[PDB]
């Protein structure tokens, strides 16, 4: 039951999660879970980082449901809630670009 989750977006654009995760005052590993703009049934992790390189910037990653119940960005590695999988993404950052750390003000 992911509504009742306080970092799930629901439907906003790619562009506002963006204006959201700009913000000078986030750290590495802001981020949301939003419905994808155009993959029906998929939602998007957005997330902030930071380099000298690039200063501050957002990653967008596609999380996948299946109808026999698993949600994953990649097919490797699986959760059974949307919640489950957050909780692990704030552990390991995988092939993210930083680990989850903070819920997008
Ligand atoms: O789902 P798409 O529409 O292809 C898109 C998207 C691209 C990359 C990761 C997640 C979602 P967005 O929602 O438009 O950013």
């Amino acid at each position: 039951s992911i509504q009742a989750e306080e970092w799930y977006f629901g439907k906003i654009t790619r562009r506002e999660s963006e204006r959201l995760l700009l913000n000078a005052e986030n750290p590495r590993g802001t981020f949301l879970v939003r419905e994808s703009e155009t993959t029906k049934g998929a939602y998007c992790l957005s997330v902030s980082d930071f380099d000298n390189a690039k200063g501050l910037n957002v990653k967008h990653y596609k999380i996948r449901k299946l109808d026999s119940g698993g949600f994953y960005i990649t097919s490797r590695t699986q959760f059974n809630s949307l919640q489950q999988l957050v909780a692990y993404y704030s552990k390991h950052a995988d092939g993210l670009c930083h680990r989850l750390t903070t819920v997008c003000p």
